[PDB]
């Protein structure tokens, strides 16, 4: 009913008004593992607890390091748009990923050397837009919504659309720029539409144009659930960097299936940090920071997690139905140690007289390795 | 039942899994007024989303700049002692500001010329501990729960515990220090305690510790709902700051009462920044940030909130019951300023010339101030 | 005719295109002291390279750490208002000062006690609004137009206007807050006004607005040329801190005249770097740095200059025209090192013995004072 | 004549002494575009503004992070030399990019294998030495002057010279490094000379060293002019980066020419910065920095711009000559996005839905890049 | 003989070339306390280990954050004068702080408002300069060596010489400043001095130069061992700040002198850091940085130390000689808790809690504060 911050003899009844039903979703924190330890940096925050900016056409909030500010290289926003809605052509400093969680949506893309790249993107499909190349979404019939994540942390959303550029021009420019008068372009909107009502679109192959530059050398695209997944015991785990996602050079990213009762083994990151955003199911995390510094959190659907570099970790479904989550990486690509597999490739003996523990604990040790591992 | 973010003819349904019970938390963040715009940094945080550190006697958990970007100047921790618990003899950096809100404690401290004071303080008590100055609290037969403000973001507890110190420095050196043996010392605990367990004190008067250096210039605890507060239409301002709580030079405070169906009225500070406590109710805030930049926040028991300097805010009671927070401010006074007594004590012509508005308004105009209003 | 970078057998003539205005106006630059040495910051900026804010009403321009990022702790704003016309009743983190150079104009004021300040300035007078109390200007029938100094560097205008708030707040939170329907406040700008045509006012004596809360204890307001000033030789030194301007606690000021063939004497301050702003007339200065490093810098009307903390200078009139300059500090108090006055009052051998001179430089030493010397 | 800062019925005559010959120069900051808004940091500076170094062989002025604050990665130098005149043998931290703008130059490098490379460098040549590798410049008969780019903001001239270090070298080492006595050395300089007179050198195949370690693998001079330039209808384009100028890895540009009622077009770029030099010309560029920001700038020969990182923006011819103006990037090659090509790649309805207008305009839009193009 | 690393069971010999020499300066070091735990910052540096400046007339050394990191506010120079020897006339920003160790030397100041003093400084003598303020030191017929402490960490010399000054000024203006022909001044140095030989002066009353401005308010020099120190058992403790040292406003100080045997109480500073000199013996202190974080070090004659703000400290004599050394604070004024007055001011009883000892222990405590103890 009423959970209180009491683990054995420690601790004791909260006596003054409080959050009773947040309470309930982090019970790692309001009551931690024995183990957990020291002085650690937040590592959660809820997507919930963001102001939604909302459009004609849908919404869109964003966690930033402002909200969480141990992410200083990677923020995200959640973003809606409704059947034919657009999110205006536009670009950024910053490059962006997206993964696609409910419905679809049509992209455009124009490189530097006025290649075009036009595409529709499903349920579980990515795409990636290196920095500062101009691109657009609009929503097909279902509607559409994704997670989007920015190799920039201090990233408002900050961005540079078409019609607040043209809005902020001298008219007499833009007209010299095309060869037409001010009055060919009396009509230009004074003020950003950023997300607006349309019109759904035709088929893609009737919007697909054509251009004397060619084909741009790799897909903006990539479908993420059609791969074959590292299938292990308690779930599946989907891995999309630059080595087969070509042009994905700055985002590394995972989609991890956890079953209940399994884990995403201990393990942790050589390479850089990890960011995380949870789509579906409960999860308790605990961060090992080196020094006898550890903390647990608790994470569900629309919270952003956050494993600084090299930190230990592993990731527990504590819930009925599957987690679902991913794993974030601003590198050109995806790598983990496993702790299982790093101890099973060490001498039998020197394990040993490092844990005191028998051949009974070595034996179960694995050289193959299982991301995510199920339970007895 | 289920809200979604939906403002007239702008946003959608949420279509992916969420959080419906923080979403039912956050009304005006879900669906923000029409009035907010741009990018505001997040001035919301709560401490049910934070590690609970748990000890036999009680526990204590934190909000800081790790937690809470924006508040770099001021940290908080909610802490909680059994009856008859410690907090064990020691000292920071930081200044200490206290509020209690259950229960009863006794302290200590000894300030830099050895004079001690040691007193009890009751619900609605204060304490200020100077920086550096060593101190304790000890909870009465109630137990206690206190809020702790430190004057400084960055802080974590890292604090100097009296047996931390002891434990760390060469035995051969405390002996000498006092002029005993190292075997005299022998049972010195190898470990901090921080919070601990221990027997109920006798009364006060029993306590007192009587020097040759004499009694201190000035008290460090402040009975604040002892005094007369500022009573308007709406509710009551208690203010503490170093004009009457002497000590208190780098805390100024106010607790602010509303009744429902009122509001903290729109006002802002000339002097510094502005940390929030929600003891109980539910309320919002907009932060006026200038530049046509507004965010809006809720607000419920256990969250910090904050306004940067000078930002234009109002605090809104949007439950059944009363509204009760408190103002925090690292500088040695209090002061606002009031939008309405502004605007009363300039020319009546001056302000219609500005506002597009008639007599019929500034007519309601007051030239006293009223810090909470009531609606009609 | 055409001005050359040669001095002696040094230099050589331009042979790129090139900007010989500027050329003739920088003649110290293109052709600098033999003395000068070694890698030293631009102290040197015209607003007439600054973007120039137009609105009806006026304009607006100012130099900050953006422009001159030598200065990080004070920026400035030239503003020019028209008859009637208003600067919009406002507030700022950063404190105000400002010289009336023409015209005359109108301020109001309200501090944080609810007790209003209404007075009309002339020209040579000076206001000075402390951090966050809100202020007005209405320029009277000749106009106005004024330099305004804030203690910030960064301060771009980013600034709270009373209907940029109003504008950004709930209708029906304004609505509560004075008690009023939001149909008697439909009226209210959706857009801030900043600058704004508006009817002259009538006599200063039928616009006090009086109040319960009283006089305030300070006037805003300082006649800057009605005071005695410093007179020497060659010119007039006219000085306002907090010690007469008693409000003005974090801005000290001199007003400066210099006739022709005269110069404000070789000094140092002590307190504090100088910021000046050069009303007429044209001047050189070289800036000594330390450890041999000297730069000179060009100056004429509507020039922002520069003198780092401690670092020694003097400004010397170059035309036919008095030179009129204001020497600004962030300080409570102004203050300066002669470098005559220190010499005189050292022992004649001592001086002697440090300069390779001998009683016929120490017998010219004056052990009085004079900020400006004129030539022979 | 007399320009004042007035656009219809917004602005007022300038009232206060002030400085027309540069109010001239900045029509469109004096009186700005109606579409300019926002605080927009500085992006023009003129080396007319800066403190040159005069030396018997020669000139130096330099634009730094210190002169224009938001160039933190590129600094320029301005240097001349008389004929025969040698800029000492040196080195830099950072590397070192040339544009020969009037005459003709001798350089010299020696790489880290010990292999030389000297070359004769003429108008329209570039020279590109790599960090840390020791140069030198001599001018040959009609002397010499150019612009040099370094790829650090800071960059004072901060440089190591030959004879300054060997003047700042026990002579005891020296000569040991060297196995000649103290006395063969007597005569080494005891100070730097940086920049001296000397006679003209004899012709350049007499003057190449051979060596064991044999020839460098690319050349550190490139003749720019000397290639086919992107020919469009206002003016033409020259490109060198490293994909061209193989050694050029660090810094990217592009010789801009635009003939008189011509602009470079509206464009971006997606890879960094743009730093810029107008050599001859006048101009205007509005800067578009998002979020309904933009300033413009005027610009003229000796004047430093800058675009930061993806900025909207376009050069614009206001003069009666040609405007030739360097595009400089810290980065290993070239890119830009075209406003005109963009939307040419993209659905003729999709842009239409956009900005508002139809078929009329999205019949002029060409697929086709033209970086600068011309009026009607 | 020959030390090594060895504490018991831990540790072992040294197996590669070592520099046995500060070995055996630093023996707990070496070997440290068991009790010592965790990452500290360095707390110690030797004048010894720095570049020691040599002009005619003396020597001057420093240590800086340059050298000593942790130490950001507060920096230090060993100065050595030969008997006549003239420190150059100069001003700093930093003010200026002296212990006279050997000699004697007058010194003279002029102030802001052209009042001199010039005063003779003797061994166990103070004087302190603020800011800005021109000073200059000569030593007498001994000649002089004092520590000179400057209240800012990043201070080089980096000062404002009078010859230097004048140097780097057009002789134009200073001319014109003074009211003489360039001729008349063609003998000026080109130089600075900095540290020149010179003849020893007459008796100080005979230097005394009167003023039309009136005498000083406050003295530059304070006599520290002419007043009464704190005398405990196994030392003696000469304090001089603000409070009776009157213009040392942002330097306190302490002379403490420490019998062999004896110590300097476990204590620490509630006001700042603590910056440290050793003038003459042998000493080891461990440093409490909280978080159980200790760490050892050992200082002699000529070494810098420091403590961290509220870090719990002790400093012990380890040789026969007795120990003498500074106490510097950043601050206007002296302050210490000791951890013996601490305890004995609490009630009895509860200390015993704390510390799990008995009466035999709390009988001990004193309630008198003696900063320097002695052993049994
Ligand atoms: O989709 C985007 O690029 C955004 O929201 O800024
Ligand atoms: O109470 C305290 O001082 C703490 O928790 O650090
Ligand atoms: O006058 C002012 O305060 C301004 O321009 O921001
Ligand atoms: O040419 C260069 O390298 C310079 O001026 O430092
Ligand atoms: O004595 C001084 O002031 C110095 O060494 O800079
Ligand atoms: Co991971
Ligand atoms: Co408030
Ligand atoms: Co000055
Ligand atoms: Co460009
Ligand atoms: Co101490
Ligand atoms: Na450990
Ligand atoms: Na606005
Ligand atoms: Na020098
Ligand atoms: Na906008
Ligand atoms: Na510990």
């Amino acid at each position: 009913d009423i959970p209180q911050p009491i683990r054995g003899d420690k601790g004791a009844t909260v006596k003054i008004p409080r959050n009773i039903e947040r309470d309930r979703q982090n019970p790692d924190m309001l009551v931690p593992p024995e183990t957990d330890h020291g002085t650690v940096s937040n590592m959660k925050f809820s997507f919930s607890d963001t102001h939604n900016r909302l459009e004609k056409g849908g919404y869109a909030r964003e966690v930033t390091v402002r909200e969480l500010p141990i992410s200083e290289n990677l923020a995200s926003v959640n973003m809606r748009l409704k059947p034919g809605a657009i999110r205006e052509l536009h670009w950024h400093k910053e490059a962006e990923w997206a993964y696609m969680i409910y419905g679809s949506a049509r992209v455009t893309i124009v490189d530097e050397k006025g290649r075009s790249f036009i595409d529709d993107v499903g349920e579980g499909d990515l795409w990636y837009f290196p920095s500062g190349l101009p691109h657009s979404i609009q929503a097909l019939e279902e509607g559409a919504e994704f997670l989007l994540v920015f190799d920039d942390g201090s990233f408002s959303n900050s961005t540079f659309q078409l019609t607040d550029w043209l809005a902020h021009t001298p008219k007499e420019v833009i007209a010299a720029n095309f060869g037409v008068t001010k009055e060919e372009i009396s009509n230009l909107p004074g003020k950003e539409k950023y997300i607006f009502e349309n019109q759904l679109p035709g088929s893609l192959k009737d919007d697909i144009v054509e251009g004397p530059n060619g084909e741009v050398p790799y897909p903006f695209t990539y479908r993420l659930l059609e791969q074959e997944p590292i299938e292990s015991e308690g779930g599946k785990v989907y891995i999309a960097d630059s080595t087969n996602f070509k042009v994905s050079k700055t985002i590394a990213s995972a989609l991890v299936t956890v079953e209940p009762g399994a884990m995403r083994e201990l393990h942790w990151h050589p390479n850089t940090h990890e960011w995380q955003y949870y789509i579906s199911g409960k999860a308790r995390m605990t961060v090992f920071a080196s020094d006898g510094h550890a903390r647990t959190f608790n994470y569900q659907a629309g919270d952003v997690g956050y494993v600084p570099f090299a930190m230990g970790h592993y990731v527990e479904n504590i819930g009925d139905e599957p987690l679902v989550f991913l794993e974030i990486f601003k590198d050109d690509h995806y790598a983990d140690v496993s702790l299982n597999q790093w101890l099973a490739m060490l001498p039998e003996t020197f394990v040993q007289a490092h844990l005191d523990l028998g051949k009974d604990f070595t034996d179960v040790l694995s050289k193959e390795k299982h991301p995510v591992v199920k339970k007895k």
